[PDB]
């Protein structure tokens, strides 16, 4: 139905080391990555989504039915079985790894806040395109 629809580009993060150290990404990684302004690109065709990020040569392509069991892709490579949902046309939630995820659409800005215990990583991406 295509809400989601569109290119997205990174703006500003909150707690980015903090969060992807606790998570196990490579040091290196997140030396290179803390200054990257990735890009999104979100397919939405009614229920079904498919995902594109991209952080230099790195490039996570994802995909899944909303409220249907889904295989995701997660920063370190390690794939997560879970469930999207919809909470109204502009916010998909998931857990996984005890992380709660929240991606919001408001217009053309993108909110996805991950948080992990007390640790809230906060992005906040534009519409490009
Ligand atoms: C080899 C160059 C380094 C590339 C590594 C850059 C990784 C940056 C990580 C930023 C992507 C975070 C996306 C979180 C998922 C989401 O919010 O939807
Ligand atoms: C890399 C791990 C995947 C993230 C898990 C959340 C999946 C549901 C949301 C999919 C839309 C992605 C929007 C990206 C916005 C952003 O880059 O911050």
């Amino acid at each position: 139905g295509s809400s989601f629809s569109g290119k997205y580009q990174l703006q500003s993060q909150e707690n980015f080391e903090a969060f992807m150290k606790a998570i196990g990404l490579p040091e290196e990684l997140i030396q290179k990555g803390k200054d990257i302004k990735g890009v999104s690109e979100i397919v939405q065709n009614g229920k079904h989504f498919k995902f594109t990020i991209t952080a230099g040569s790195k490039v996570i392509q994802n995909e899944f039915t909303v409220g249907e069991e889904c295989e995701l892709e997660t920063m370190t490579g390690e794939k997560v079985k879970t469930v999207v949902q919809l909470e109204g046309d502009n916010k998909l939630v998931t857990t996984f790894k005890n992380i709660k995820s929240v991606t919001e659409l408001n217009g053309d800005i993108i909110t996805n806040t991950m948080t992990l215990g007390d640790i809230v990583f906060k992005r906040i991406s534009k519409r490009i395109g």
